[PDB]
Formats: C-alpha cells, sequence, structure tokens
C-alpha cells in the first residue's frame, strides 16, 4: 500500500520544475476549521517566498473564520475576507481573485494541504515557456485518520483541476470561474483549452497536492467505495448533464464573446442548471440598485460600478452637482437611468435613492430595490447576500447594516443615549432595530403598495423618512449579521453628512420625538406577530422601551 | 380570535351526527413522541365504545414506539406495529387497513388530537343512509403553545382528507391509498369520488379534528405565512405536477381498473412521480422471491401469496411433497415458477430457494435476490425494508433477521455456545452475524458471479452452505435491526426441520468446524474493510475469535 | 509491550483450576450500553454450563436496559432486573445477591469482559478444599481502543476485589456489600478475612478478568498517568479515610454482631461516611411504612416484612380478620405497633394504612409515610427510590405507581373512559395523575397540617379519599417513571377489592362526581405554579379537562 511518505520521496526524487511575481494563492473555506489551519500552516512553509495568501470564507457556522483572522493578524502574507451568505467554493474563488493582487493566481482548499515546493514547481513550469498560460499539477486523496492514500479510478495520483494555475490575465480575457457549487473547475478548465489552446497547458505528474478525504464532502456524489484504500469516482446524473451543457456552449459561442458571458460578480447563472447545482440567488424578478453620488467621490463612484455593473438589471445613478456624465456611467447604456439635477437648491441628495421607488409605485414592478451610497466600498458578494437574507426572511422584511437603536425616550438624536452597528463593524447575530442606514438598504419592491417622494420633506435625514415609512406599513427593519470589516468605509478626506448634521440636528430630533413610540416598544408588536422573527425577539425589553 | 374552547363549544352546540359495528382508528406516527401519547388517550376517551386503535409506526428514531407499546400493553383496544423502514404515512395508513378487523376505517395523525365525539358523530352520519359510502368532517389547525387556532386561507375550519372515513369494502374495489410521500389523500378521495359518485361522500361542517401546526412537517411546503394566526395554503410545483397527473389518471383509467393498478403492499410506483415525492424503494432491476413450501403449511403459504403477490416480479416456488399444485399458484400465470418434485428421496427441501439464484448465474440479470419460508409471516413492508437496507449497505452485504453469532472454538452447532437473534426478536441497532437464517436473506444477484446448487451437499442445511458462499467472496452477513415481533412465527403445530436436527446435527457440527474460522476472526477483516461497515465493527472482539 | 493475547496464552498455558452447583454471576449496569452486550456474550461462553446470570441496572439513562432485557428474552440463563434509582454499584450487588438462586456468587462489571475459563477455574480452586470459603482471580487493565494492557503500579495483572467469588451462606453470615458508591469491595474482602481467615481465601494468580479502561470510571480518582501503558493507582483522601474507618470498626466490633451491621436492604449508612462516598437517601427523618393484612395472603405479608424489615424505623401493620399475631411480626418487638381490630363490621380495611399519619398529626414527628399493600411484591431498592424521587421534587409532591387519569366529564369511575398506569407495567417518563394508588405512595408528613381518618367515610376506597385530601391541600400527585415488572403483583389466587368493587362501585362514582373537577383541570393549575413541575405540564390539555 502507498503511503504520503512514498509521495514526498518520488517529488523529492524528481527533478521537475527545478524574476519572481507575486504569486496569490487563493483559498476557500468552509467549515473546516479542524483543517485550514494546517492547510495555510503548508502554504506559509512554501519555498516560494514571494506569496500572499488570499483565503475567502464561505460563511463558516464554526470558528474557521476566527483562525484565519488570527492568522491574518500573525503575518502580512494572509489576508481573510468572509463572505456573509453561502454562495459555493466558485463563488469565492473569483471573490479572491477580484481581491488578488499577483500576476500569477493558484488555488487551494481548506480542508487539504500541499507539499512544501507546488508552487515554486508550478511557477518555473508555468514560465519556463513564454507561451505557456497555465499549468496544473497532479493530485492524491488521503484519509486523515491513516494518512494513507485514498486510490482513485485504481491510480495512486491523478490530474486535477483545483491544482491548475495560471496568470492573472486569464480571468480579465475569458472571465471568471461559473458560479455553481461544484463542476466549475472542469468547465473553466475546458473554456481555457478552447480558448487558447491544449499546447497552451502544463501538467506535472507530480503528487503536489493532497485532497484530504472526509465525508459529506462535495465530491462524494460521484464515489463508489471498494474499500479503505480504493473508490471508484464517476459523474452524476446532475454532473454529467451539466457537462454536455456547457461542451455544447464552448462549440456554440464565440471565443471572444466569453468575457461577456462569464462575468464577475453576477447574480444569475450564466447556464441553464438546476436549483441544486447553483447557489447563487437568482431573482425571479428585476434588481433596481439605485445610488447618489457628489463629484468629490466620483472615483470611489467609478469602483462601485466596478462592482455592481453586474449584480443587476437596472441603475439609477442621481448625480448631484455633477458637470457632466461620467463616462463609466454613460458606458452602461439603456441599462441606467441617470438624474442629472443641476441646482443645489432644488436637489434631494439622498433622497433620489427613493426616485426610481415612486416609479414603481405607478408600475407595480416586482423587485429588489437596492439602496447604495458612493462612499461604501461594497464586496463582490453584497447582493446575492442581500436577496438570500430577503429570502430567509420571506421577502417580509427590510434588511440593512447600518443599525441604530434607540429609546423612545431619547431627546437628541446625536446624543450618547442611541447605540450604531456600523456597517464596517462585525454583528454576531442579526437584530432588528428602529432605524437602518439607507447606504445598505435591501427590500422586495411588493411589500410597498403607496408611496410618494415628496413626503420625505427634508433632504440628507433618508434613514429617519424611510424608517417612518417601514415603521407605517409596519414592515420590520432587520440589521443582519456580517463580518468585521464586510463593508470597508472609503470617505477619502470628503465631505459628509454625518459632520455637518451632528450638531444641528433640529429636524431629526423634532422629527424623532413627534414620529414615536421607539426602541423595542416599536419593535416588539412587530417581531412577536410572526414565526421567522422569532430569532429576533429582544431578550430583556422592559428597559428598553 | 377563535380559540379551541369556541371549537369546542360549537361542537357541542351542534346537534348533528346524534347496530354498533367495529371501527378501526389507524394511527401513523414518525417522531412524533411529544403528542402520540395524548392522541392515543384523545381516541380512548372517544364515547364511540366499540372501537380498535391500529397505530403503525413509520420507523420513528425516538422513544414513540416505546410509548405506543406501552399504551398497548395497558389496554386491549391498542395494537401497535412498527415498519422497520420510512416508507410514509400512507404506508402506514395501508399497513394499518391490511391489520384492522373492523367494518369502518377511520384515521388520525399522530401529532394531532380529536374530539371525544367525533367518531360517533362520524358513524352516525355514514350509517344513517345506506348509499353513503364515506364520511369527513372539518379540521383545523391549532398552535400547540398557545393552544390558538392558526386560521388557513382565512377560515377557521375547513373540510379535510385525514378525517375521512369510509368502510372497509371501500379499499378491496378500487384498492389502497398510493404510497407517496404527501397528497396521496387527495388522490384517494378523489378517485373515491369518480368511483362511487358525489352524492356517495358526507360532509360534516364541524371541527372534530384538531391538526397541531409544528415546524419542519410534511405541509410546510404549502405554508405561507402572515402572522401568528393566519397562513396560506397553496400547492407546491411537485404537488401540482402530482394533483395533474392522478386527475387525468382517473379520466384514461376504468374505474374498475383501479383494484388492479394501486394493489398493496407494492414496491414500484403506480404514478410517475419523482424520487422526492415517493418513499418506497422503486428496485431498478427486477425483484424474485424463493419460497419452499410443504403441504402441512399450505394454507400458510396462501397467506404469504396475499402478502408477495405483487411485493416482486418474479416467483420460484419449491412444492416438496405436494400432490397438485394449489390454486393461489397457479392464479400468478407467468409470474410464478413452480418446481414440482414429487419425490422425497430426490428432494431438496430449502435449498430449492436457490435454484433461481443458478439460473440467474447462468443469464446475468441483476436483481434483489429474496429466500422466504413458509411459516413465517411476513409485514407489508418487508420487501421495501430489505431492499432499503440493501441500498443503505450499498448492496455490499447480504442482510437477514434471523442472526447466529458462535466461536471458532465451538464444538457443536446446537450446543449453549452460540447466540441466536431471532426474527421475531427486537434487535436494537444492526449486527454482522456469522450465520443468517436462510428464511430471511436478501441480497443483491450481482454480488456472486459463480455459483451452482451442487455445492450444496447436504438438504435443510441452507443456513450454513449460503454462510459458507458468503465467506468464500468475501461478502458480509448483516443482521439488522427490526423492533419486536416484526416477523411472527406460525408454526402451527407442524414439523420444523430444528427439531430434527436439534439431536443429529452431525454433519453441521464437521462443517462448522471443517470451513473455519469463525465468529469476529471471520467478521473483523470484513468489517474493517469498508466505510459503511464501521458502525458495525466489535466493541471488544479478543475473546470471540 | 504485553497484550491481551499474551494474557490469553498463559491463561491457556497454566493448568491451575483444571458435581456443578448453579453458579450465579450478578453484573452491574449503569450507562455501559456500549459493553454490556459484549459483556453477557463473553459470561455466555464460559465453559461451566450450569450458570445464570442475574444483571441489576443502576438507573441507566442509555439503552442499556433494553439490550440487557433483548439479551435476557433471548436466552434463559440472563435474568435482569432495573433500580429504579441510582443507588451505587454496591447496592446492585446485593439486589443481585437477593434475587440469585445458586449456591455460588460470582461478580463482573458490565464495561468488563472476562476469560472463557474463568468460572470454571474459580469454582473448581473453591470446591478443591472443603474449608475454603472464597476465592478471587487476578484481573487487568485493557485499552478498549488499542486492546493493550494499561499497566497498573508497573505489574501487567494484579489481584482484585471484583472477581472475588464465594458461597451463598457467605452473605446470610456476616451482612451484604456495604451500600457506598466505592471502596466497598475492599471492605467486604477485609470482613470476610477478619471472620473466616486469611486461610479460608484462595488467590489465583492468572488474567481471567479484563476491567476496561474507560474515563470518567469511579477509580479514576485513584489513577495518575504516566504514558498509555502505565498508571499508578493511590486511594484518594475519601478512600483513605473509608478504609482507616472499618479497619477499625472490625477490631472494635464482635464478628457475629456483622450480621447485624450489614443487613441489606438499607436506606442508612453503617458508616459514618460523607455525602459523596454513599449513594444511599440517608433520611434526616424517621421512616414509618404501613400495611394492611388479611389472613388469605399471610405468606406474601411475611416476605414484605423480608423486604421491609430494615428499610424503616418504625412499622404499622393492620391485621384485617387475623387470628393470632404472626410470629415474623412478633419478632420486630418494639418496631412495629399492630392494629388488630378482630371485627369485620368495625374494620375499616385499607384505611388502617393512615393510622399512624393522624397520630403524627397529633405528634408533629416529621418523617417519610409509606403506604404497602399486602399483595405486592416490594424491590430492595423501593424505599431508597421513593426518598430519592421525594427529594428531586424537594418533598412538596406525593408520589406513587399506581396511576389513574381519567376526565371530569366521567360518568362511571371503573368505565373504559379512565387510563389506568399499573405499578407493574412500566413508565417512561414521570407523569401527574388525578388519583394514586395507595399501594404505592409515599409522602413526607410535613406536608399535611391537620388530618382525621374520619373523613374516610367508606373503607376500601382510600385511593380517591387520598386524592381528595390531596387536592384539598393542593398537593401534587406524581406517577414516577419505573421500569417493566418492578413491583410484580403476586395475587396467588387470592379475593381483590378491585374484583368486588369493580362492577358495584356506586360510592367511588357518586364521590367522583361530586368532588371534582379532575383530569387536567385539577392538575394543570399545580403544575403551571412550580418551577420543578415544568417537566411535568401536560401536553394538550384543551381535551382532558
Ligand atoms: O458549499 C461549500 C462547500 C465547500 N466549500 C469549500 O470549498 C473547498 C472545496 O470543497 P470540498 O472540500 O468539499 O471539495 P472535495 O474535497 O470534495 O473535492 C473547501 O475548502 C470547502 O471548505 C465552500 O466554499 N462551499
Ligand atoms: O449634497 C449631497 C451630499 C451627499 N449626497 C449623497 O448622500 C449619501 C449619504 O451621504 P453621506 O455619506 O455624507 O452620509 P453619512 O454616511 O455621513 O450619514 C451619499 O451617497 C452621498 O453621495 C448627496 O446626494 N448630496
Ligand atoms: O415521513 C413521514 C412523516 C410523517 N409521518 C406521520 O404521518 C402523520 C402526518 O404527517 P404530518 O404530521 O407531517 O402531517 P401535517 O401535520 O403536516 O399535515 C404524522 O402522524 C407523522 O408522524 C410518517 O409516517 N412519515
Ligand atoms: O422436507 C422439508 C422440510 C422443510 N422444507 C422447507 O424448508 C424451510 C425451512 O424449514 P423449517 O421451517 O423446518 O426450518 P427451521 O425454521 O426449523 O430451521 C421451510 O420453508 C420449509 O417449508 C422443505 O422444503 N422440505
Ligand atoms: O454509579 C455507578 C457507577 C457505576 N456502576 C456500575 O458498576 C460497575 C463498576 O463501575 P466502573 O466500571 O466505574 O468500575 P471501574 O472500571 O472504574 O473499576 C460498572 O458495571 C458500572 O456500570 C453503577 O452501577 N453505578
Ligand atoms: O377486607 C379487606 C380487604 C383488603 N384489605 C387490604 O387492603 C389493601 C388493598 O386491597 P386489594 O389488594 O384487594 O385492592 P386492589 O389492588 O384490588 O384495588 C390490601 O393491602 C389488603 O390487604 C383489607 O385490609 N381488608
Ligand atoms: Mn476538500
Ligand atoms: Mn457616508
Ligand atoms: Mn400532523
Ligand atoms: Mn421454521
Ligand atoms: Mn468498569
Ligand atoms: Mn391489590
Amino acid at each position: 500500500t502507498t503511503s504520503i511518505t512514498d509521495l514526498y520521496n518520488e517529488v523529492a526524487k524528481s527533478d521537475l520544475g527545478l524574476a519572481n511575481p507575486l504569486v496569490s494563492i487563493i483559498m476557500t473555506s468552509h467549515n473546516t476549521a479542524q483543517f485550514i489551519e494546517a492547510s495555510i500552516n503548508s502554504l506559509l512553509l512554501q519555498t516560494y517566498k514571494n506569496i500572499e495568501i488570499i483565503i475567502v470564507d464561505d460563511d463558516s457556522s464554526d470558528n474557521t473564520f476566527e483562525i484565519a483572522s488570527r492568522i491574518a493578524n500573525t503575518t502580512s502574507k494572509v489576508r481573510v475576507f468572509r463572505l456573509n451568505s453561502n454562495l459555493g467554493t466558485y463563488f469565492a474563488k473569483n471573490t479572491g481573485i477580484l481581491k488578488s493582487k499577483g500576476d500569477i493566481i493558484f488555488f487551494q482548499d481548506s480542508d487539504d494541504v500541499c507539499h512544501h515546493e507546488r508552487i515554486e514547481r508550478c511557477v518555473n513550469i508555468l514560465l519556463a515557456n513564454k507561451e505557456t498560460i497555465a499549468v496544473r499539477c497532479a493530485y492524491s486523496r488521503l484519509a486523515p485518520e491513516t494518512q494513507h492514500i485514498i486510490k482513485v479510478n485504481n491510480m495512486d495520483y491523478r490530474l486535477g483541476f483545483i491544482t491548475l494555475g495560471m496568470h492573472r490575465k486569464v480571468f480579465q480575457e475569458i472571465g471568471f470561474f461559473n458560479c455553481t457549487t461544484k463542476g466549475s473547475d472542469d468547465e473553466f478548465f475546458h473554456r481555457i483549452a478552447k480558448y487558447y489552446g491544449k499546447e497552451k497547458i502544463k501538467n506535472l505528474l507530480l503528487p503536489l497536492y493532497y485532497n484530504t478525504m472526509r465525508e459529506n464532502s462535495l465530491f462524494t456524489d460521484m464515489v463508489e467505495w471498494i474499500d479503505n484504500h480504493n473508490i471508484i469516482q464517476k459523474m452524476s446524473d446532475t454532473r454529467q448533464h451539466y457537462a454536455t451543457l456547457f461542451q455544447a456552449m464552448h462549440n456554440e459561442t464565440a471565443s471572444h464573446d466569453f468575457k461577456n458571458l462569464f462575468q464577475f460578480p453576477r447574480i444569475y447563472d450564466a447556464l441553464p442548471v438546476p436549483q441544486e447545482m447553483s447557489k447563487l440567488s437568482n431573482p425571479k424578478i428585476p434588481v433596481y440598485i439605485n445610488i447618489c453620488s457628489i463629484p468629490s467621490r466620483i472615483a470611489q463612484l467609478r469602483r462601485i460600478i466596478g462592482i455592481l455593473k453586474n449584480q443587476c438589471d437596472h441603475f439609477h445613478i442621481y448625480l448631484d452637482g455633477y458637470v457632466e456624465i461620467p463616462d463609466f456611467i454613460k458606458n452602461l447604456g439603456n441599462k441606467a437611468t441617470v438624474v442629472h439635477c443641476k441646482d443645489k437648491d432644488n436637489s434631494i441628495r439622498d433622497n433620489g435613492k427613493f426616485i426610481l421607488l415612486e416609479e414603481l409605485i405607478e408600475k407595480n414592478q416586482d423587485g429588489y430595490y437596492i439602496t447604495c451610497d458612493d462612499d461604501i466600498i461594497y464586496p463582490s458578494d453584497y447582493i446575492n447576500t442581500m436577496i438570500k437574507k430577503l429570502n430567509e426572511y420571506d421577502d417580509k422584511a427590510v434588511i440593512g447594516l447600518h443599525g441604530i437603536l434607540f429609546p423612545s425616550r431619547m431627546t437628541k438624536y446625536f446624543s450618547a443615549d442611541r447605540l450604531v452597528y456600523s456597517f464596517y463593524k462585525p454583528l454576531e447575530k442579526d437584530k432588528a432595530v428602529n432605524v437602518l442606514g439607507t447606504g445598505t438598504v435591501s427590500f422586495r419592491v411588493s411589500l410597498f403598495n403607496q408611496f410618494s417622494l415628496s413626503d420625505f420633506t427634508h433632504s440628507g435625514m433618508a434613514d429617519i423618512y424611510f424608517s417612518l415609512l417601514c415603521k407605517k406599513n409596519n414592515i420590520l427593519q432587520i440589521c443582519i449579521s456580517r463580518p468585521a470589516n464586510w463593508l470597508t468605509e472609503d470617505n477619502r478626506d470628503s465631505e459628509t453628512l454625518y459632520h455637518q448634521y451632528r450638531d444641528n440636528d433640529e429636524q431629526q430630533t423634532q422629527l424623532i420625538m413627534e414620529n414615536g413610540p421607539w426602541g423595542y416598544s416599536s419593535i416588539y408588536p412587530l417581531v412577536k406577530n410572526h414565526p421567522k422573527f422569532t430569532d429576533l425577539i429582544p431578550c430583556l425589553p422592559f428597559y428598553f422601551l
């Protein structure tokens, strides 16, 4: 019986793979707290010093993210991000690609560990020939208990797709990985072969990767057990249907169109796959994203477009004070509708984020209304996470990230008697709040039957007026959970309305005092009247009235 | 807000429903230990004294069956049976119908309770008119915590199908319930309406039944929550597909053919339903049932036919000593192949149960070979349970119910050094045994490549020779778990081979001693070489060598 | 490293131990479901055929008792009893001694297994010399995972006390094991050595017993770990205090007094041990046992004395119809007070069981009033279990075993509308009932402030009147859980009041109808007003009013 010691001896015996561009290794973690620390330790022991480790957590329920954050704090080579919703391993891979900075991209699962010479040999093979575009090395299956080799199809090690590494420019020419639960690695490899060519891919018959064999994994549907050291891997019915789906799609679609087909981030499936094969939100109604922008943050706005030009079906951009329409907005074409009020006296500032909503009231077009601010950096999984949370709450309540909770006895809105859960600050559990910041508000349009923008008497107070509108229709506001620094604020030394109205909040205080009650008195009746809000019931609501 | 006290007041206010044939109330229990005792107490409090309560347990993982057995021991009106595999509520209902003795059949779920005057009123309405064939009464949804009414479609109580009660002769004219996970009650009600007529069904607008609203139930797919007292019930996509499936089937099939279409017990779906809608085994290969019979137990054989004439695709009956072919065997037609050796000297007795197996070796026809004895009463879920257990073990081992475990140092086969787990005795957990009784052996035919009946030198020792054949091919024998008295032995004062060879087991002892090793020494290598057998590893195998 | 295979080889190599009196092996089980089946299998494989296996379950919370009952049903050599309260291993050993029938007694823990030749060799050594009174054999510690030997004090096997076996007459001359949690085996062995002599004990230096080393066991307080194969066993502070306690007690007490010091069953500690070393009830108030007896069951009464003459501080026996005081009652002396009303017309029958209670009302003597009937066989742990249950409920409610639950709409007491949980029938969970049978009622005297026997107008209806008294003072009646056949009824073809008043219950029906309400209407207010009764809240009490 061949063991992993034999694999290491064979790797050391072979001389294959023997400037230094930055290499980004992207790890995907999901409830793998037992193995992620070992995986990161194995990645940090690589002989290729000029590396960085981008780790993406697919909304783990265990302390995987805590271990990843601790290791990222120990050393500067590890940068860790967490997805607030479970979207599969390939969405995390694409997010890591977006967050990466190196010219070469490699992959490694969190539950698996790699040889301490994998990246060096793979980079040497990749850069040996200029025309080479990608390199892959053989992997193997191991039992974590006995450390023996789980032979697959009567072979110790076989060429795989998780070990495939390529240049950074590959993902900007043929798109990114297809956002599916499983089987997207084969599709991406075949896409590379169709676009560049089979001669552009290098193969390294060395067991440089070690897939840990654990139960209830993604590929267990392909496993037929013969004994403790031999398994048979055959594609399932859904996997075969997916495989036949894209092979015909590769032939029926031009290669240069691939960049226009698999754009990331995305919220719709690029291929007709069943629900059990895709973990994307896949909304059944059009998605509208509304955002207001001032010129002083125009560059930030561009970045938002670079993260939201594909995560919606329609845009509503309110340019407040702009002189001319920016190029990145007019490039969207009919997808974006722009409000270009050039007068500050007649301007409505943040209230423009609700303009399209009024039109939907006159059209009864169901959708997922999203409101965003131009000073917030949004992640690649923001829209999918918001839609998933809305579906989890059955679209019966408005959700947000910037939560504000104040009692009904408060005499000053910006006093110390309010509690603020910022969008860039972590939240362990979902909490119902009185006021949600409109920069992170997502809600289904069908929740509101009648709405008019003229009810928003004062500009710059969108949060208070939106909370009043939600309270009038008895619609709950939920501050959903999120990891630390999920939405990193980017002020960039600009002017903010918080600094302007922090010491001059007379109108906000008047509205809060005149439109009570607040606190849990406005939450407990709404949270006690629905089973889906049972986990959101306040613990001791007798003081926070 | 209407409460259950208002429902009881309305029931007491209405005078509707005011000889005594035996009435059988059939309860289906599955992980409802918190409510089954209350349900049985409610059924025992009915004013209709001449009742019996047939309870069927759908392989509960909690102590539901223990409570049911205790209550059945307390009083003679309760008879409890347990299905060894989970086959849905309607399979349990049909099993209760088969086990019932009353002329009128009523139903009540284990998680629900009924008014103490439901059965009396329903029977009075049913027997008020001679032409009446079935009666149903309105039900309601209740929250177990607050005891309030969960209104469905803005109505306090609505007519249902679980409360439908009919005569015993109904199930023998249009078949039984369709063996599906859910939605079969509507299909059965529409079948009754199509066959007899809408005028033959009586409706009682009284809340005589109380469906407890608990999470993760079967009908939660139809529930859309509005508040804590109002829900909307709409059929899902799969439910709608099933509903459209049988409505056309009712029109496209003659009424008198229904008896030939929904025969129970069955192992194949009568309608093209998806896997998520049917909990039957649904084998992809033909099922062969093999049985030997002597004339002295001929009546018992008939009963076996009455429970197995539809649970297979082919029969192999070995008539040992019979004078003429019985009517109930020749009525099967080409479905049954009969071996009618009339000479006792040339007879092979139980070895005939393997004759068809040899033919399959010459034909390579994959299937589920089942061996049965004529002195054992089999339940309605026997074949489905065996196939489900085989699929759980991935068809990699032979399963049985009569287990025999003896050490390798044994000097007499029928001595006190062997441990016997009889088929009529309960077993808490699956255990791998050395010898499985051939009267309860089920195995996939593909596990054996070469087999000849001539290897069975001596007759009446089928268990030992079959165990030797399994050990030669390294095929594990597993004594699966079963409840108490799952297979009630029916000797009926006949002659048994155990009494004949108990004091004259020279050949069996010779074979056991000559074909070692036995005990865990013949089990531990087989149980340590497969993950699916991990739960079957012996605890302390150092003494049982 | 020595292994268990070496131990078996050494046992087979040694010839030591090579009529057949009945030998009873007593097993104690407590949450050892993983090993009890293996232990019983090892005991059934012993070469000494003439054996019986008495198993006592120390109120296991897992399915240990289910496995034991199944194995006891498989073969006639296994008899299983369950203690309803946890009283330690030595109380179970003494109960097994009382229930045993053999002339020789051996012991074996449920978590441990023995060699298949231990009992034969031990019996041969014991009966080799007539003057021999007990034999012990060396034991060893084993790891259940690796099956290696856990050396204790740098020795593979050492002489122990669990393996000690002796004659049946030993326990009737020097009493039984001291009812402590641990360390009582050493005390019993030293007691035997002090009484008979060191020459009367035989030692067998053979590893015939295998103590499984599992965490959180009783002797883990003595274990200091050095490595995976070596431990150090040293007595703890409490163990040393207990050891010094009885060694002086052996010298300061006459040998013939031992029989009068360690009588079993008992409810008080024979030695001043701390609470953490004794699992007995140890009441702080005198215990009074009250029982009525008719001559037709006089022999049964004697048996009750044989099980209750030491489980109390005072007796109150009401002889109804007796001619002369029986010898076994007058032998108790001042411990028993007898009421000898010779007139049937002036007799009160079962009401005499409360006579002493009235006296306590005139004396304010706190205690644990116990009422018993002469037709019920009581176990050796009955009083301890009742006192433990009362302490668990903080002495705030009356407990019993014969529970009766009927609705408030019942028009006949002995009709089919009542539910009876008999004392000889199992109950999975404690249930509050309307009426508790006075033959199994245990309650603290301080719960009642004023009581007069004249309130019991009619004789033979003690249950109804006692339930009325409990309801008047708002004292809950709880039918505690018990295993199957915990109290085996012994009618012995006598006359019972149930048969007399089954068809003539006019007075009982009148009292029940005149002293309502009943059912959960009389239980829910009492069960909702105390946290200790939270687990006793009815599930769906809206029908059982
Ligand atoms: O829904 C999921 C399942 C898995 N993973 C991660 O994706 C990687 C690959 O999944 P898995 O280990 O199941 O792959 P396999 O070992 O089955 O090939 C692992 O790091 C998982 O933590 C994920 O992000 N989302
Ligand atoms: O005159 C203005 C100032 C701001 N904004 C927009 O209003 C939103 C909220 O402003 P800000 O970030 O200052 O609010 P804060 O986060 O300070 O509460 C942002 O999208 C700004 O682009 C606007 O439309 N007009
Ligand atoms: O797989 C299952 C699910 C449920 N049941 C039983 O069938 C009855 C009806 O199911 P359920 O209570 O879910 O029905 P609902 O209340 O959802 O209408 C209950 O007694 C369940 O214990 C069953 O036998 N098998
Ligand atoms: O001469 C005989 C006696 C019995 N049998 C069949 O062999 C099986 C096993 O026989 P039996 O029930 O006596 O076996 P036991 O249960 O006593 O071991 C049954 O199906 C019998 O019908 C048979 O074919 N020929
Ligand atoms: O409170 C208890 C603890 C243990 N035991 C049983 O008494 C025996 C001896 O206890 P243990 O196994 O802990 O002894 P050790 O192995 O520690 O010497 C076992 O069969 C236990 O199940 C018992 O009856 N009551
Ligand atoms: O004339 C009588 C009949 C009975 N008993 C006692 O009353 C108790 C209950 O009687 P029984 O067992 O007949 O009651 P059942 O169990 O039938 O309800 C027993 O201790 C009997 O000894 C009595 O004192 N006098
Ligand atoms: Mn993996
Ligand atoms: Mn801002
Ligand atoms: Mn239900
Ligand atoms: Mn038989
Ligand atoms: Mn032990
Ligand atoms: Mn009695």
